[PDB]
């Protein structure tokens, strides 16, 4: 049981040498520096989060040439990542930069672009044509990350609600707007975010974080949009509203992975309920075997502090026990003080609860719920995981060409590191979302086809004793084909380092 | 499994309408008078706590009058609670009362008083005289709440370190000191502790939580200062430290309960430990059956903010997830902006982590470790809750005078509320650090001794109908002895409400 | 696991003093004496079978007689059942009293009456008049416990077959006759059956033993045949067809327990599918709380040997692991030579049995498969036998007037005796077929309406004193009602003996 | 659970197609010609066991040539077992050749030799020179194969005890002694077995069945006796008292597998307590993955009845369930009137019980018990049947010259054969006693060394095909070396038949 589990824990035992969560950063002023971006990759960074909320294609060109050449001078694949703007609703500009409201004061607030630069505390912009259709007499706005409220009084016009303001708040530029329980009806692919996505294919980014993804119909919009050149670029379903949650299944079904964007999300619905939605959407992409992301305020106070608070550190840890592959960061690497310390932390948060996880216990529960007959490549895969606990083996090594069955072995949660040898240098970063994965290059242009598998296997076990995995005479787990199977792994090997 | 368990969770379910979980609020100028007190009182605070590392004698009698006058003016039984200051060890002072420091800094510390008063860049003092037993070369100093860090070069003779500053940072006079992993030997009872228990014995509060518990000895120092006169009060044993980890049996074996002191805990210990150590921690208490806390920075935000961050949601339902009894809030109620919504937001957390506990797996994780043979009285509490869980028992009903029945059953996790009758207001009082207890004071002074049970059977059974836990028709599940065991409950019956 | 458990099982270590399981013994020539009958009931026998296939009223009548006296003499409450004749069909007699068969000798079978008497290798009598409607040319006829096969080559007339022999035989006087495979259309309740059935309720026995249960509406005939004054009598429905089985469910709801009839079964069904259909019925019965008993050929050898063959310990040691109540005796009782000797080894056998079965799988895998909510009674019962494992209790005491209460407990599979305390005679003798149940009466007409439990208690607690199940300072628990509730035990108490 | 399982069993659907449990006859005079041995061997036959308890080396070689002649006609691979005669201790002779006692007689019993020859009703003489430390004064002497019993009253002597007769019987000269739970030390090897293993290794037997085992050290003085010529003899030990039944551990490390010879075992133990010894013996034999064997009156009364007792299918089909890999016949076939007829049924059964058997339950019980870390060709073998369950394989494929890869799959109990393609003749009779396992000779000789396995994977997916075991397009798990590693498989494939 997890009870006696907890009960034999020990704070004086050696944690795990290899990290097998990932972290994903937000790239901005603090950290878009080539520099600056190595120190992130030295620190843990393994995907580069790009927040096409804000920002041009010329500054997000940066993000991307800085890690690129961050990425090159230290061997290293890094993911890179596009966050769609999506459905935004903000407030336009404010006299002054800033306004401030007591409970009780009468606001107008305008769909009427006359006022988008000079928003005052009598009237203001908001940047959704439609408000006055989405939100009734009685109804509330949200207005910074939920911070404020303001009841709707009266529809004054088409442009126009005569609105009661609920809670003392100084309100500055361009502040998000939510508006729960409304029909709100936006694209899930503006025209800008259509842009924003055909510069990402054209740029050769890994994978799109889609903003709001409300059902699987949307998460279809976003991969027409990325064309028939975005075709193998990852879309990371965005779970941020009621509908989403939902609509999980179904979106789940849709996408290659989930982020839990716990940031509207938790304005969308009550802010308690986000720990059942957490729990529940990380263990719906665990069974799927779809890479999972825990995102939002995980070490926010480390903005502006050299250390955490306990309730974050918490947060980290728990995310990686729930089961999430990726936990990330925004505000913290964007534009925070340290960097380099948080996510320093936040890989040795990972680090001790990946220590302090029962090695079968996800196994088992993962595989229980499968359906048989399996697939001979998901039967090779969840078998070998199960050969790598009873021999306890130091690594696994799987060849994967398009990550899935690096994948499909990361599915069954092995306790020590998946080596994937893959032909393809997108793969290498697209695998940077998947717990355990470590993976290495094979040029088969440049080094032959490698029929019978050789070449590769000596790669990653040379990669293994390079990397300090295993030593000589240490059992390793090789996953490929045999001589003659083509397009899945029907073969486990179980091989000592020469 | 835990795992199947979770894809089935829905956020749109109602969730539990009787909260188990239990919050203690530290008392400060945010929340002292008797109107703020009733104020956190309705909106969740079941334990009231003094932090004696601040304020005068004066200054905690008026909480003590103001919660006491508060909880009878609404017909509370609330629980006060004396956090003593405890031992520490502290720098001297500086000249012009202020030095900094930069990293590299090489700095001698010393134990000869002599320095007390005269500290420099070069030198200076630290009041604990086993300093050179305590922390060896390569080892930690930490400084000011663990803000500065210190690495011990060599030692250089038997009362002086020669030491490396390891970040900026500027000293004033008399700051903290922490010897991280290092056995520190100070009494249990400082002869300020002292006149705080005396104090609090004369005044009659209901526990102490007593700072810095490294040993079981320590805790039966605890105890024997209290006396005679304060045997009844509860001792709740602050972990704080890595000899508090490592002593944790025999402490919980000493002490009625634990806290697990979260803020001095991730000085002492690497912060990413903090986690391993709540869990075994809590899992440890759940097993023997005594009530543990959660505390610190757990809505840390909400001191200036009025809503959580993400981080902190989470922080609070996994305490409860873990099996915490109680939740603990400090400067967010002891000094915060909004205290009230603070609580508010806390017990609206707890309801959701308690709506999403798998029913059953407590009870039967807790149960499997139990040794074979129990005793009567522990068989039956928890065939009691066996019985609640086969029939849907909407609650349970128990006579306890000391707790101990109360406790007893509690330790068995039932998913409905506990009503405990009991013949001692201290007892009502002291049940409120137990996870689903809820007291009905019975005066037998005035009532009668009622040793057939049935006066107290009749009170318990009308509290249910009138408190809305249970209604006409509704099995309720009531444990008390026989008409002739004294001592212990013996019996356990199904009741339906008439 | 029960590999595990396995594993662990010595041959040296002392087993169980007090025997679970029950045996019902057949009554015939060997043992209708009343001697005969004391030393059987000193053996271990708990059920006297009537087998009602032989034998005219005025013999049954003996043995009801010669019972009740030896019983009286011992003091034991032996339970009496009448096993019907039901749909039997037989052979004739033979001139000479025996004929012998070749394979492919030509035999005509007839339903004339005229060759009752007079069977001869040539021409013989069955007793079944709708013969030639039931089997068909092709078809087979298996006589004598399916030993001799005939094919039917032909109908010769609506009276006659012609019948080709499939093996040797030696057949003499009315053998059996099975026709699996065909539409036999018989009564459950023949107007001998009728008679019997009345001549039982007249006579008081406890429990019929009915032949041939192919449905629940027969069932339902059989308790219709009993009447007003014979509705407590206990109707266990022998499953002896492929119909019998098919229907179980339906079966086992309309009747108060079941025989497997392995006999007849093993003639309609393949022999093989016996121990498939065994475990099948036994474990369908233990899940819903109704007795079960294991028939025919158990101890078979020991007719004439005054030891058991080493398959046929087996055969009894597996029907108390299937988790059969009850294990029967026919010939090796009825007509045996060792039939003191058989009794006592069927009851060494149950005691190794029951000593090697795992404590509380039983108990675990029977309680997980009922609904929740369950009735107050069976949360009470299912409790108490949890709560006698956690306290390793020697014995439980239940107060039961209709045998109810006792055999919800014995449901759950206590490891230690159930003293039943009943104010009626008839149920101490039903419960004889419930298994660990030990009866001991209380006479209310005599010593008065014990509204309050004390008496019966302590005249169970006395009895177990003086049986040494328990001694003084002993845990037993106690299940009955508290003061005020009527029909139903609502109560558990732990009572260490006096 | 096994109940839950138990509810859900149909007697109507079909059963296995292909029987996984082995058969094991004794040959004699209803079963010695080739003829016969052909049906015995179309009837189910896998090992035909040779009683050399009787019968001279003349009368054996008759059943060796036979045996081999009819074996190849059929083309089959049929195991030749040599039962050894073992040790004994009898009586002496008596006056007159014959004594007959009455229960109460006292007579004195002797290990002086000047009695060997004149035994009578006072006085006679065991040929056991250690009798009087072996037996105390209360236990028991069994003479006769257990059917006379006398209680040992007083030591007379160091060579004398005085005994009280039990029961009437009528002694011969020589009849056999047990000394039932004392410490016997006897040879394990007689002159007489000597000069049966010179001839069994001679003639080139697969195994021993090594009669009355007490100690690893007895088993080491068999292998020690076959010598350098029969070191690849299997030596079986049979497990006869209390001795082999309490160091069993050391017993089957020392053995190739085990028999539970419950003739001798039931005389020497408590007959009730041999259900015990079995269930404990088989589940050691699964654990570590020896072949076991139960034996002895299995379907005793068919050696005259054309068909079993109701006992005697549950005994068979409780031995399957119990896990042992083989049944046997000893009179039923050596000397019966339906030897094909009861071997046909034998299978019926065990096809009957393998198919109730729960299929995964025996898998995880078993892989749950191994110590961690497994040597890499245990982890292969142990997750190549996990493959084949989570893909509904319907066979296995193992290359194996030894034996051991086949016996290391088995261990794991698929629900499907295990095809064992081998290189040694001797090794596919040998693995006649491994449930499952059914083997094809690959002549390298002839066909080449086949380094890369292809033509022996060939042959054994060709065999699988044309043995109807599996189809083009079903999956096959397929167990080798890759091509580098030898003296064990460290290779698992999942292979389409084409
Ligand atoms: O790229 P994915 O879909 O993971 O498939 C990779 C698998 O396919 C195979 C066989 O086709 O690749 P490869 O041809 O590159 O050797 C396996 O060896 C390998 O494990
Ligand atoms: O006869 P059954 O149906 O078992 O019911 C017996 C139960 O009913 C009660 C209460 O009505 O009997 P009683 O009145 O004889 O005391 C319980 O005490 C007893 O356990
Ligand atoms: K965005
Ligand atoms: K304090
Ligand atoms: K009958
Ligand atoms: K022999
Ligand atoms: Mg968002
Ligand atoms: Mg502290
Ligand atoms: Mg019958
Ligand atoms: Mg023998």
């Amino acid at each position: 049981s997890q009870l006696e589990h907890n009960i034999g824990l020990s704070i004086f035992e050696p944690v795990a040498k290899h990290r097998a969560n990932r972290i994903v950063c937000t790239i901005g002023p603090s950290t878009q520096s080539v520099e600056a971006l190595k120190n992130l990759m030295k620190s843990g960074m393994s995907v580069a989060r790009m927040n096409f909320s804000h920002g041009s294609h010329e500054y997000h060109q940066t993000t991307i040439n800085n890690v690129r050449a961050a990425a090159a001078e230290l061997g290293l694949h890094i993911g890179i990542a596009l966050d769609t703007k999506g459905p935004e609703i903000r407030t336009g500009l404010f006299k002054d930069g800033e306004v401030s409201f007591a409970p009780g004061d009468i606001v107008c607030v305008t769909t009427d672009p006359a006022y988008e630069k000079v928003g005052t505390k009598e009237k203001f912009y908001i940047d959704y044509p439609q408000l006055t259709n989405a939100v009734r007499p009685g109804g509330s706005i949200y207005v910074d990350d939920g911070v404020m409220t303001l009841r709707v009084v009266s529809k004054e016009d088409d442009r126009t609600l005569k609105c009661h303001v609920n809670n003392h708040h100084r309100l500055t530029d361009r502040r998000g707007i939510n508006l729960p329980g409304c029909e709100v009806d936006l694209p899930a692919v503006s025209e800008k975010d259509r842009k924003d996505l055909e510069f990402g294919v054209a740029q050769g980014v890994d994978m799109i974080f889609a903003s709001f993804i409300r059902t699987a119909e949307q998460v279809r919009e976003v991969r027409a949009a990325l064309g028939e050149k975005g075709k193998d670029i990852l879309i990371i379903s965005k779970i941020e509203n009621h509908q989403g949650v939902q609509n999980i299944d179904s979106i789940i079904e849709a996408s290659n992975g989930i982020m839990v964007a716990r940031g509207d999300l938790g304005v969308e619905i009550p802010a308690e309920k986000v720990c059942v939605a957490q729990m529940c959407i990380i263990s719906k992409c665990n069974v799927v075997g779809k890479p999972v992301i825990c995102a939002t305020q995980m070490l926010e106070s480390m903005t502006s502090n050299p250390r955490p608070t306990r309730a974050e550190v918490s947060d980290v840890a728990n995310a990686v026990l729930n089961g999430a592959d990726c936990v990330m960061l925004s505000g913290e690497t964007a534009k925070g003080k340290y960097p380099n310390e948080v996510v320093q932390y936040m890989a040795r948060i990972c680090v001790e609860a990946q220590s302090a996880t029962h090695d079968t216990v996800m196994f088992n529960s993962i595989k229980n719920l499968q359906k048989i007959p399996m697939c001979p490549e998901e039967a090779v895969c969840s078998s070998a995981v199960a050969s790598a606990f009873e021999v306890q083996a130091k690594a696994m090594l799987v060849l994967s060409n398009t990550g899935r069955s690096a994948r499909l072995i990361s599915k069954y949660r092995p306790n020590c590191p998946i080596i994937c040898v893959t032909t393809r240098l997108q793969t290498c970063r697209q695998l940077n979302v998947t717990r355990s994965v470590v993976s290495v290059f094979y040029d088969a242009a440049k080094s032959g086809e490698d029929k019978d598998k050789e070449k590769r296997v000596k790669l990653g076990l040379d990669f293994a004793k390079k990397e300090k995995y295993a030593s000589t005479g240490d059992v390793v787990v090789v996953v490929h084909a045999d001589h003659s199977v083509k397009g899945y792994p029907n073969q486990t090997r179980l091989i000592y380092l020469p």
